[PDB]
């Protein structure tokens, strides 16, 4: 402490108009002694000014935590613009700097995949319905559920993980009751990603 | 400034099979080149244990160095909770560190393994995916591998443990392999070790379907 | 003088990582005269400090037993690690020492088969269930019954038997209801074994 933590837009803000992305900055270990922090940011070397910066919040551990959040335009985000956080502390021997950006490589787009539940698994009284998501670059994704039009909320999802070929998959678990399993209810997995056509796809699964 | 400790448990795979050695690693960073020796004392339940395994200092780009010592625990102690102490002294500390490491607690939960065919979209690529779902495990440690015939197979990777709704865990192993080999009827397995399998050790399989 | 006896570990303790294998020194005809008794300890030549030394018992013929307890990990053990104990006592010209390890040779790999019970044990109110192990090296091993999940402990193994080619072979008897085996139920012998994959296989056994 203080030490500086950059966290990049949300996979979802990036991708849809709807949505604002912006990368924040974080200053933790703030000491009492020592309670002023000054940011500067730059996008791609440029100082700009339009960062919204909170007042310091009290920490249980008797420290500072102090964050500040840059609006960042959806285009530059992707295009893989440069975003620079500079924390000033008295102290710091000197000031803390930080970069982030969209990771480089070419955009790879996912491959979606619904798996039913194993033949086992059919004893038990809810199922999992399996969504694998494979050879996307880069990592950035969101993965939803449906039924019917609605959203379904008992799911859980891996994060990405780095294939031998250089992209990423992961496997999203919803759980049903095997009673609307059976029944022949159909249920979509809905995948967002910025290599996909209008950022998003959609793969549906119901008993076969 | 000053040196820093890093006290590392077993690896899953050690601690459950009989003929591999389990270790708790002490890591001490940042020691200088002034003062770049290392005294560990070890503690198993607070009573020191002599069969600590010294390593040979690394040194590392920013001109200090890395410097290792490793514990064989037994596998039963491990797994009965055994508390493992490293102290660490160095002429540069005031005084020694001193870290604890020990197995998570909490009741230990059996994991339930399900092997899934490829999807049916995929058949038409030249390579297909296998996939192990194993779920309502605890704790999170637990290794997980693919054979084929009896064989170890090794395009295989393996998500890290994700915590479910109700506080087990559950990951997926997908193993890639040739159509032609899926296509051939050969029977591909996920086996996988936990602390709370009897044995320590179950296996699913997976081949063609008529 | 003084009499030295170094016990092997217990089989089934190296196979099960839950138990404890422990190499025994056991010292008899200790005087009365020259009670003191010294125990050094050697994994591999290396001097080891996890002895547990027992207090001396008096016998029956007025003189002491000595006992001293090293545990061994279990790796060492089956890798094949050499233990030695030295015993010094005022009464010896020189210390005793003794060495033990595991049985050398190239491991043999079990072939593990079930047979159902033979046509004429039908008429008895219980069946034999028996699972045959063979071509096994060393002789170490561990065998058990499961049903469903379950384990089933109405059965008796005979300890391994030496075979013409080297390789020892046993049987396992598991003694169930006649019912249960005529309802179809899945009875499992599970052997243990340190040449098996994984250490570890299984075989079924069901109404054909
Ligand atoms: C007082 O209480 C506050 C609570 O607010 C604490 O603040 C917390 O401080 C934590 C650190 O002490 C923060 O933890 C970080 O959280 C991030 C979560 O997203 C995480 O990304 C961070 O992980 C990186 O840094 C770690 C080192 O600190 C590494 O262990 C870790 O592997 C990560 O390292 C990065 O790895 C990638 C590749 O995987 C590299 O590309 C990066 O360059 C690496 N980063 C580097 C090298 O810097 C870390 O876990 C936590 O966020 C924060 N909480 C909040 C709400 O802000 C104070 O610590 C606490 N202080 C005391 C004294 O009690
Ligand atoms: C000094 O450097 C050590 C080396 O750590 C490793 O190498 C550097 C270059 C990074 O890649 C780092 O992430 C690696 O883990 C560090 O162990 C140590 O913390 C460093 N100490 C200081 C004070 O910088
Ligand atoms: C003295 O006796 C020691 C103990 O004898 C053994 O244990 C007792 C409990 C009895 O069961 C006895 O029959 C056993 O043989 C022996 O270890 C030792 O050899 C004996 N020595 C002499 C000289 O008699
Ligand atoms: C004091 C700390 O502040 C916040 C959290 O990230 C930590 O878990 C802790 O509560």
């Amino acid at each position: 402490g203080p030490s500086v933590f950059l966290f990049p837009p949300k996979p979802k803000d990036t991708l849809y108009i709807t949505r604002e992305p912006e990368v924040t900055c974080v200053v933790v270990d703030v000491s009492h002694e020592d309670p002023e922090v000054k940011f500067n940011w730059y996008v791609d070397g440029v100082e700009v000014h339009n960062a919204k910066t909170k007042p310091r919040e009290e920490q249980y551990n008797s420290t500072y935590r102090v964050v500040s959040v840059l609006t960042v335009l959806h285009q530059d985000w992707l295009n893989g613009k440069e975003y620079k956080c500079k924390v000033s502390n008295k102290a710091l021997p000197a000031p803390i700097e930080k970069t982030i950006s969209k990771a480089k490589g070419q955009p790879r787009e996912p491959q979606v995949y619904t798996l039913p539940p194993s033949r086992d698994e059919l004893t038990k009284n809810q199922v999992s319905l399996t969504c694998l998501v494979k050879g996307f670059y880069p990592s950035d994704i969101a993965v939803e559920w449906e039924s019917n039009g609605q959203p379904e909320n008992n799911y859980k999802t891996t994060p990405p993980v780095l294939d031998s070929d250089g992209s990423f998959f992961l496997y999203s678990k919803l759980t049903v009751d095997k009673s609307r399993w059976q029944q022949g209810n159909v249920f979509s997995c809905s995948v967002m990603h910025e290599a996909l056509k209008f950022h998003y796809t959609q793969k549906s699964l119901s008993l076969s």
